[PDB]
């Protein structure tokens, strides 16, 4: 049912934004754990409901498209992101990624949700993703299968840098010169296609497949990014700590998901604008 | 492929069912080694064509139609899936998912299930009974969950945990059973891995699958066992070890014994 | 999904071909990476475009449909596919399917297979020929083998094993003919692993593939070789190396599709050779 993501219906997509809007982006931000008051923050904003841009993909109240400014930046923030476990297709997931390519955006940053396999994690603490495992992907799943849209990049994409090196070494300087350092990690980063929580042996097999967290998206969008150019920075919120015994009471309660989210929600709006604010300008 | 397992459509195949059969059933039984067995032993038996209820899912032909038993086990009634849907045969999530539904509309609140499968742990040989502890579920991790789609929140939440998922009060009465009777040697306790299929595992994927932590492998199962647990609904699942995996390129009869086990573990069972 | 690929089909596409051609195949030839020189030396060739064939399959490089090549290689009678069909296109299980199932009732008995992978394993160099010994079908062991949904009794049976996929026998030729002409030391024998794609391994998934027990990684072949056992074809396939995977991050060693373009271009030469030797030595005739 969903419209193909090339470069026809995305420029269609992008046309009609630019309508509504001056503003050029040159950050996209994708609002996942953490990251729900981020729209809050955005100065000078345009608030652009899902459901009044023809051809865009539609989540919930309906998800917005903000576009303003942060920390002195031009920004647009997607809020309501696109799961792949509620039934979305391939092009619905890639199209509001390849939207934010010919709006202007050089950087994609986006946070998630995710279970704590690595030991030495707390719940609470945040793990830069500096690289994945995309079971999905491996699994004839991945995001990219079909056509390739030439318009927006390569056939078969390389990862290797995939997680930008500079933008990582940034975060962790900006968390430790604010005190916050002790919270920030950085690990491999394993999609599970949801909507399940993990068994005991699901985790174990992850942790020992050289995995320290476990979330349920990101992946696809992270892909589709790469494809096209963008840079990403991405952050998973450690909102469980992942159980590997089977004999033990412990387990993941979604509610209790929520609650660390939302707990350090201040912090990671706080950390994302002052990695904005150091980012080089030209 | 099918309808909807929502609230619903689920209701009215259940309503359907209740006017063919006053059996409210409090067991839930699907035979997939064991199915000429367990199917026979229910007194005051009532088979129910899969063809003669509306929108419940059919067998493909085979010259063998599937059936709904609902009868009485060892002083309990019960409902048993003679024919099961496999994903390899190519259903959809929802045509897997509703039957479980109608369980839980039916009244429910234990299923016990049987497969074959593939033994992985070295220890095992062929004849063995394996009772699921824990499970992995290569197509879930891979996007392939049968809760893929939008949520229906009457059966359940959008994040389903998958602690206790195979009951261990369960586990530790269907020892307590087997070992009271005689049978205990062929009885162990481990991980069952999915395998899609409808391939046998290839020496590689078998050794892949033994380090992941894997005892057993199979096909089916685990599609039914997150519906059941979405629903509330506690799960007994065991494998019978049809085959021993070979695991490197360079190298029935129990049907009757574990129809036995399952009408004995249903006959120490707790009553509401 | 396209047309199935069940007995009445797969009948039709094979009937259309036998007008066309006197060449009955007794060994079937996918080209992968280092066997483009291999189509263009077949003898008394006759190429028939996939266009040309109702209900074929459709695959082009640029617009430029493939072809299905009959002739001879070493005296032996061939059917060579220029041009495969790959799951990260988009392409049904049916339609990768089908080719092979026409090759069946074709008269195909052996299937010869190579493509281009990433080397997990650390002794590999670039430019090694890894004979493939076992697979690891990462899609199948998810919900997409390519035998998913009802089962076309008339090729084979619901649940085949893999005991033997890539025969023993054809892997001891194979390695016997390297080693008699001198390039012994390029040839191994692996465990391939299918990644979906098209994206490349990232260094974390390499790292879990190579622990997995991996030889090499690439993203077609499995599919054809699970069809081709499910018909009791025989098979004998094998991985050009065509990149090194990189296992960690801190590097900027990256896979580029050029230089694996170009590996292919330099071993197609000395892949050609060996194929055709092995074929003049294969069993039966």
């Amino acid at each position: 049912e969903s419209v193909t993501a090339n470069i026809e219906n995305v420029k269609k997509v992008a046309h009609h934004i630019q309508k509504l809007t001056s503003i050029v982006p040159e950050i996209g931000i994708i609002c996942g754990s953490g990251l729900g008051k981020l729209a809050d923050g955005v100065k000078d904003k345009i608030t652009i409901p899902y459901t009044k841009i023809p051809n865009f993909p539609q989540t919930s109240h309906s998800g917005n498209l903000i576009f303003g400014t942060l920390s002195g930046r031009k920004v647009v923030v997607m809020q309501g992101r696109f799961h792949m476990y509620e039934g979305y297709s391939n092009d619905t997931v890639a199209l509001p990624i390849r939207v934010m390519k010919l709006l202007g955006v050089k950087i994609l940053m986006v946070s998630n949700a995710a279970g704590g396999l690595n030991r030495s994690l707390k719940l609470g603490d945040f793990v830069i993703l500096k690289d994945h495992i995309y079971l999905p992907g491996l699994g004839l799943n991945n995001i990219l299968v079909g056509p390739n849209q030439e318009a927006f990049g390569t056939r078969f994409p390389a990862l290797s840098n995939a997680y930008d090196r500079d933008l990582r070494k940034l975060a962790v300087q900006v968390a430790e010169e604010n005190g916050f350092g002790n919270l920030v990690h950085q690990g491999v980063y394993v999609m599970n296609g949801g909507p399940c929580y993990e068994t005991p042996a699901e985790c174990t097999m992850l942790l020992n497949m050289g995995c320290d967290v476990v979330g349920m998206s990101t992946i696809p969008e992270v892909v589709i990014a790469r494809h096209c150019g963008i840079q990403v920075f991405a952050v998973s919120l450690v909102t469980n700590i992942s159980v590997l015994d089977v004999e033990s009471d412990l387990k993941p309660n979604h509610e209790e998901v929520l609650a660390t989210g939302a707990q350090r929600a201040e912090l990671m709006q706080s950390w994302f604008e002052k990695i904005i604010e150091k980012l080089p300008k030209d």
